[PDB]
């Protein structure tokens, strides 16, 4: 249910798309067509726009409005894009620092794996991502 977590959330909907804006670099999540994600300070870029959608309580889904892709994190932390929902494809999504959004993978989630952009823009792998970094904070804007 809790599954071993805190259980702050962040305020805000998922009416409406957003950009996931990384604090580390200052990019924007990004899901390639090609199933590769990373991060871009473009925000030009049409494969920043990502459609959020609620499971259950604080479990989302992050999905590409450009794609249809499905945000998620494979069985050795790597993040990518899936074309279908599977179990993969859920994060917890919490409050972080009273302000930031942090994506836990639900599937990972003892290991505490998190969704990351590294300065370069390159994603973290899952167990390179922890509590206290930058790369996980994220801030989620309007398109």
């Amino acid at each position: 249910h809790h599954h071993h977590h805190h259980f702050n959330l962040p305020p805000g909907n998922y009416k409406k798309p957003k950009l996931l804006y990384c604090s580390n670099g200052g990019h924007f999540l990004r899901i390639l067509p090609d199933g590769t994600v990373d991060g871009t300070r473009d925000r030009s870029d049409q494969h920043i726009q990502l459609q959020l959608s609620a499971e259950s309580v604080g479990e989302v889904y992050i999905k590409s409005t450009e794609t249809g892709q499905y945000l998620a994190m494979d069985t050795d932390g790597l993040v990518y894009g899936s074309q279908t929902p599977n179990e993969e494809c859920l994060f917890l999504e919490r409050l972080e620092e009273n302000h930031y959004n942090t994506y836990i993978s639900k599937k990972h989630a003892e290991k505490n794996w998190f969704v990351g952009l590294k300065k370069n823009g390159s994603c973290k792998r899952g167990p390179r991502t922890h509590y206290g970094q930058k790369a996980i904070l994220f801030l989620p804007l309007p398109v």
